[PDB]
């Protein structure tokens, strides 16, 4: 190849590449080690990963890492070519390998050269198909060619092609991790004006690029597009005036690295089919009251997402997780929220329903795939609110397979919480009874965090923090309002400053700031949600 | 013009024109900066969206806004031609682009040439992707090929020609901002003549504009014929007179602001697609009862779309939508149908038969739909009635799909409401206890409305409404009625009316002004429908 | 392989492959033999059982012994297709067969391509059934187109594809035994360096074999594949040393025993329908307190079950079952789970509540599962926790379906137990008399061990082994604590240990060995659980 592209072009992969070295790199190398010792190496070998990842560009620098000879064919153009100028292609190429020797086999897309798992028919189909598993048997398991390709999915060829001992060894590449994402961006800002070497660029690139959870690799290049377009536009206004092509620019082009970051604004980070909320902003300031709960949510936490080290070190085991359960509430989900704001770790909040109604078809592998995610994206703090509606008591007869598919696979992946794994559980719901016991038992939850509903001087506290969006009047007493009812949710007094304005805005046709006689009136307008039949429900539950 | 489109002719979609402009024209105008500076250019741009509502006049009009060669092919003749000669002739248009390039490529309807990844298999079908695929790969970076198209949908394309480097470029045109919708149908008004020079009129079709819940650039236009048509009734019986055309009246026929007026509704030009059912008749006056109720719920839905600003004064809240529970009988759609008639954004209103009876083939895609067209179409007021029957408990067990299905869509879907959007839910159920209580947990219902049953003094208005159509005698006493009980309910007192009405046409067949005596004989013949003891079934049921 | 697997490679399927071998192979070699001396053998064969483990090995070895032309099909892709095409896949094989027959057509999951016996809701269903159906009686015996099929769940298929000829024969197969596990590993150990053909080796492989009583002879071949993977990482940072291979190691590597110990972590060859239980690893001596009962329950348990030999000379038949009993939770779990470890056997526990509530509109079906479960994966000794749960007294008159739906059903499966399995039945409960004597009585639990709860003695113990991992000050004594108080229960003071160590890290951010004020604190949080009053009643009950 004339631009032989070496590892530090797709670079920042180091720890999957690190794989993909010890895995398929050295029986390309040498397979003397592995044929003499241990089994054979696959020739066939797919590079799966969600779809792209610079598909082509991974295995081209996989190419010529080892540096072996780059025969490429690639799936559009397999069936491109004529009928029977289809067939003559492959057998072509693989005789082109077996002279020269390392030469690594580069077919892409193999899903697209054989897609539908039999619901393929075509002649074509069967007859490449057939070549190319036939090429793959004819083999000598020293000569010393190797086939690499790709897919998007594991399913999405024919059964044949997976066939144990033609395609069978397996590598997944996900998303680059935030360092390494560094390194790639970095490789794009040698084409890019940022002006000057400025490390310090470089850094805030660095922490710049972290902003985003991520963007795969042909995402990222389309960022860097972005401020290259973005920045034009800057220069839109000086250079259009001059209709002759100044080469005065020539470096009156220098990004505004402002730039970058509106062009971070509207890009659509990375591509994920599912939702990936990061870390909220909610401040352990912005919860309502409970300033003991964040003492102890903070060492329940912190230790697990910070420190499991020195707890192996006394000789005791960590927790594997904890659920809130009380009032329903009471900005339960603002608490979970706030514990991860204030760690660095990523919040993920995928909803109970919201799982409960997705499926990969009505198959729990989505779920399995929440978890790898949620792997994949750690130090991270998974969040199920509503854990019952997704695990109900197993009795439930509403459930048919959802306990056989889901709940269990559910347990297994709960199960799959592993102190190497940054994933810590923080459950959440509002009565723990209607749940199925084995997430209550050993080796899942542990503890039940009871969170005492608004005491009158939480209110204080709710209140200031809540209308802080709010203008308030002189005639406001904000402390009267709380002495006047303790008997209020946090979630009631949120519409009930909301409910003051509605009030309000009658009263005074045009707006005015929200008053004690506005708070009065939404005071006897909102019903009172402390039931003290439900906080003895808590208090007798809490047994338990 | 007409002939000749260029975008100062038509546009109106400035913002979105001007990614369009910015994108493919700027480039292709000076390549030289760009090329020497930054990216180069893209290849493909899909314009996704309403269909050929403006799609194709875009590109039309990118013939004048360009003069690079407009060549223009469409996807269904494209693949026809005698089988394996199809191929040749995509290619060949291809060649004739590098030739004459600079050269817009124009090709619609990129599903009809852009099947399915493997889901959609054919001969012709993979032949032609493979071919635009390579034609993709075809370009150089001395091309100046640009190739502008449009599909049905989003994911009707093939995501092989999505991957970047293969239609890197995407724009999606979406709804035109209420500002860029005056600019529209300004510029569509130019032939028709309005009033004077009138600013004032321009302004008038300005919130006119506003008053239009959004209508696609399509629709905008159909004001347009509307007005021809309509003010053409006014010229009806005038111009028929005689076999040639008038010239005593030719453009001294005048097309007056009332025209458009009367096409603003009534000829209901929000035909933003799906079926939406006919409209009651009912404003909030012509209904009675429950002015208070009225006094809010009229406040929850005008409030932010009528005036967003002064309840941002004090600072807005979310006020997703509401739900009405109570003893049934008030008529729970008659509080809803008015509010419907009188809203100045769209109505959508499934019907919860309907939608539970779509798993055609199991496909709860259509719930799934529902609130992806109201968020298109928004803002709106989606209506549930009876959201039990569509969503009862999820500790339901006589469940197919049942639950999985729509129940949970519906879930996740709801949460799909978002705060910036203008969809609101009004919902509706007699008995909450039926649906599930995580649709009675906050952010599912913002505020939970009770109906108490009608007041004495709210009879009185309601009675008096209803009889306001009655033939009415000096011999009634409408305020003793109402005085009398209380225990009828809105549908009863409606009927109380009515069956005055038998008692009165069966003792005099000659008619006769209703009377007194007609409603006490009545009065004993209906029976009171509320049981207090089941307003304290709903009364306790306040509190979930 | 390479040569395939020949009759003789595969093994320790000894009693069934001797079945085939003498079934099918013998007219095939000689065909004198029947030809002479009435009909020839069958077609179909069916093996029941867990899957892949064998299936495809023992007609993969038809082959080498018959001639046989090996083709596949297999159940996933013969029901892939589109209707009316499903049907002529399967035919045109049989076709194929012929033509090169004798030919071994091997099926599997053939429940898959015959789902349901007449309880079919479908199409395919029916047309695939009837297919093979047609399939078995166009019949060639001479070209003997022999067809194994192989399926998970025996009764599955339609008895119509059971009958005699049309898969007449069945033979079933299971998972290996532990002297069938060393033989199988031990023919794929020829392919690798043990480190010594030496009969230590092979001891080593038997207790190494042991921890699968001999679970699927694939993930058997797939364990030694990890330590070889595992070991060409030992020497990757020596073969990094030379690209061409030395003649120090020309594969004078060794695979270490510390390779197939590093295997053993994270392999997971625990696949038999993987519900199981997790594995115990605390052996009786390791098991704290109950010195007493470890010596009697050793002597019960171990001597049926590690010895059956020295039982079946007496000729008593083994137990039928024991409970355990004793307040709640004092690690009753960990006295089973212990039996369980030491045991080779499965361990299965299926707790009391979690089997009752099944009762989605009425369905004891569960409690008829677990037997089934547990029937199947034996050997393996089932537990059942709050035999009170799952069976109260019969006496009372809250009854109706209760006692017999579940508690008979429980009864009658208990007896139903097979004393030619590795099942032993651990009751547990918190109060015995609470439930019905009836499963006290023989037939069931045979013997009652009344568990007292542990002594201040026993605190001793169970609080040295358990703080073992844990470090400590020298200048603070367990036994302080141990001598001073012992309300706690076990499982508590487990907690209390647990909970020591969060305060101590507390204390220092740096690591610590504990302070007694740091057992303090905790052994005060938890309460007393020994109660006097449920001894005194456990006690007094011993006389019941």
């Amino acid at each position: 190849e004339v631009s032989r592209i070496s590892y530090e072009d797709i670079g920042g992969l180091s720890e999957q590449l690190g794989k993909i070295r010890e895995m398929i790199e050295l029986p390309l190398k040498h397979p003397e080690l592995f044929e003499r010792l241990g089994i054979t190496p696959p020739k066939g070998v797919i590079l799966y990963g969600p779809p792209g990842t610079g598909k082509t560009l991974i295995a081209r620098a996989v190419a010529n890492e080892s540096g072996a000879n780059f025969l490429s064919i690639n799936g559009p153009e397999i069936m491109s070519k004529y009928y029977g100028q289809s067939e003559q292609k492959l057998r072509e190429i693989f005789s082109k390998a077996e002279e020269t020797a390392p030469s690594i086999i580069f077919i892409d897309e193999i899903d697209s050269i054989a897609p539908k798992r039999e619901e393929v028919q075509g002649e074509v189909e069967r007859r490449v198909v057939a070549q190319l598993l036939t090429l793959m048997d004819g083999m000598k398991e020293r000569g010393h060619v190797i086939v690499i390709g790709a897919t998007n999915r594991i399913d999405a060829i024919d059964p044949a092609l997976r066939r144990p001992g033609r395609f069978d060894r397996e590598i997944e590449i996900g998303v680059p991790d935030r360092n390494g994402r560094k390194e790639i961006l970095m490789i794009h800002t040698r084409n890019m004006p940022l002006g000057m070497s400025e490390e310090e660029k470089n850094k805030f690139l660095e922490e710049m690029a972290d902003y985003t959870y991520g963007f795969v690799g042909a995402d990222l290049a389309a960022l860097v597009r972005e401020s290259a377009m973005n920045a034009l536009r800057r220069y839109l206004p000086e250079i259009d005036l001059d209709k002759p092509i100044p080469t005065e620019i020539l470096e009156k082009m220098v990004v505004t690295e402002d730039d970058f970051k509106n062009a971070l604004k509207s890009i659509e980070p990375s591509s994920l089919r599912e939702v990936m909320v990061e870390v909220p902003n909610v401040h352990w300031d912005d919860i309502g009251g409970l300033e003991d709960v964040k003492r102890e949510i903070k060492e329940t936490v912190e230790l697990p997402l910070l420190k499991p080290d020195v707890f192996k070190r006394l000789g005791i085991r960590p927790s594997k997780g904890f659920l809130l359960y009380g009032p329903p509430g009471v900005g339960k989900t603002l608490l979970a929220k706030a514990v991860a704001t204030e760690s660095n770790a990523n919040f993920i909040s995928i909803k109970g329903p919201e799982v409960l109604s997705k499926w990969v078809g009505e198959s729990e592998k989505a779920i399995r795939e929440i978890f790898k995610k949620a792997k994949q994206v750690a130090p991270a703090i998974v969040f199920l609110d509503e854990i019952d509606s997704i695990a109900p008591r197993r009795g439930t007869t509403s459930d048919s397979g959802v306990t056989e598919r889901i709940v269990n696979q559910l347990l297994t992946s709960l199960d799959g919480i592993e102190v190497m794994n940054g994933v810590v559980v923080i459950g959440a719901t509002n009565r723990p009874d209607i749940m199925d016991p084995a997430l209550l038992r050993a080796g899942r939850f542990d503890k039940l965090i009871y969170i005492p509903p608004p005491d009158k001087e939480a209110r204080l506290s709710i209140l200031k923090v809540h209308t802080k969006n709010m203008p308030l009047a002189p005639d406001v007493d904000l402390n009267d309002i709380a002495q006047r009812t303790e008997g209020y949710v946090g979630a009631d007094l949120e519409n009930l400053c909301r409910e003051a304005g509605m009030n309000a805005y009658r009263e005074n046709p045009d707006a005015t700031s929200v008053s004690q006689k506005n708070f009065l009136d939404a005071l006897k307008t909102i019903r009172p949600s402390v039931d003290e039949e439900v906080i003895k429900f808590y208090r007798t539950l809490s047994e338990t």
